[PDB]
This record gives structure tokens, C-alpha cells and sequence, in this order.
């Protein structure tokens, strides 16, 4: 779905992701809690957090943002053959966790907002544009496999 140029776009900018992944993964959770409250209750572990001061301030929250751009990761840099990747994450979210695919465009949303705040000079508007295809391939993806696990996302 990528032109080799606009997955080297998506890895370039995913490559100031991983020099503080715990940071940006704590940011892009944050984001996606206070502009849509509803998947906050998704979260057993957090969804006594009523505020964006009292999320900033758990470790908890950013340890799970870590452990969720590390998984987004892996399966970026497989590009377009990302299915071996794709297929555990589509699985537990279908299952142990059911998250709808709404949410996800959701987290989409919120990785592109804190991508273009930290770092606006490696994610311009064709990087973003870029990303943005990086991400609907991801969701239509786990979208399918959703289908076949049996969940209606
Ligand atoms: C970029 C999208 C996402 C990625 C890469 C991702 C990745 C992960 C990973 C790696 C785990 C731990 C292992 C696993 O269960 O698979 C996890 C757990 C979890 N995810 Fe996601 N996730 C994403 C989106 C979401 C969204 C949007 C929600 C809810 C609105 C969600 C809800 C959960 C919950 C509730 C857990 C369990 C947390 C816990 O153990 O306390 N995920 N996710």
C-alpha cells in the first residue's frame, strides 16, 4: 500500500521514537485518554487516572506505553509484510482484550499528534501522510484478522 519512499518516511521519523520510547509511548497514551475518555475504561490497570496530572505521574502507564510503541514498532519495520508481526497483537486484542477498531483510529490519531509535536522537522506533511497510510494499513489488517477471530471490532 506504501511506496518504498513513504515507508522511509515512517521509519525515519519511528527512529526518533526509540531514543526515548517510554516517553513517547506515556505521551501518545496520555493523548488518547484525555481526548477520548471512553478507552480509558478499557483499562483495569488505569482507569482510576481521572486527570492528565494524575496519568503523567504513573509509572505504571508509561511502562505500558513503552511495551505498546515497541509492538508498533516491530510491526512497522516489517512494512508491508507485516502479517507474522501483525497476527499475535490482532489475536489478543480480539480476545483477551476486545478493543474495537474506532479506538484504534483513535491511537492512529494520537501517535500522528505526538509525532508532529516532538518532532516537526522529521514529520512534515508528506510524513504525515505517509504515516497515516503506515497506520490505516495496520488497522485494516488487524481489522481482517479481527474477522476471522470472530470479533466484529
Ligand atoms: C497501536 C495500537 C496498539 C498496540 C501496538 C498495542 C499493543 C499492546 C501490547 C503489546 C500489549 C501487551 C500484550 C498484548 O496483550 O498483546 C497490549 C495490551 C493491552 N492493550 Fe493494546 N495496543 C494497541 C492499542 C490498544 C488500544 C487502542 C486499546 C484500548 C482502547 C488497547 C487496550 C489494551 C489493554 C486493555 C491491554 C492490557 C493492559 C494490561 O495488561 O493492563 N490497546 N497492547
Amino acid at each position: 500500500g506504501l511506496s518504498d519512499g513513504e515507508w522511509q518516511q515512517v521509519l525515519n521519523v519511528w527512529g526518533k521514537v526509540e531514543a526515548d520510547i517510554a516517553g513517547h509511548g506515556q505521551e501518545v497514551l496520555i493523548r488518547l485518554f484525555t481526548g477520548h475518555p471512553e478507552t480509558l475504561e478499557k483499562f483495569k490497570k488505569f482507569k482510576h487516572l481521572k486527570t492528565e496530572a494524575e496519568m503523567k505521574a504513573s509509572e505504571k502507564l508509561k511502562k505500558h506505553g513503552t511495551v505498546v510503541l515497541t509492538a508498533l514498532g516491530g510491526i512497522l519495520k516489517k512494512k508491508g509484510h507485516h502479517e507474522a508481526k501483525l497476527k499475535p497483537l490482532a489475536q489478543s486484542h480480539a480476545t483477551k482484550h476486545k478493543i474495537p477498531i474506532k479506538y484504534l483510529e483513535f491511537i492512529s490519531d494520537a501517535i500522528i499528534h505526538v509525532l508532529h509535536s516532538k518532532h516537526p522537522g522529521d514529520f512534515g506533511a508528506d510524513a504525515q501522510g505517509a504515516m497515516t497510510k503506515a497506520l490505516e494499513l495496520f488497522r485494516n489488517d488487524i481489522a481482517a484478522k479481527y474477522k476471522e477471530l470472530g470479533f466484529q471490532g
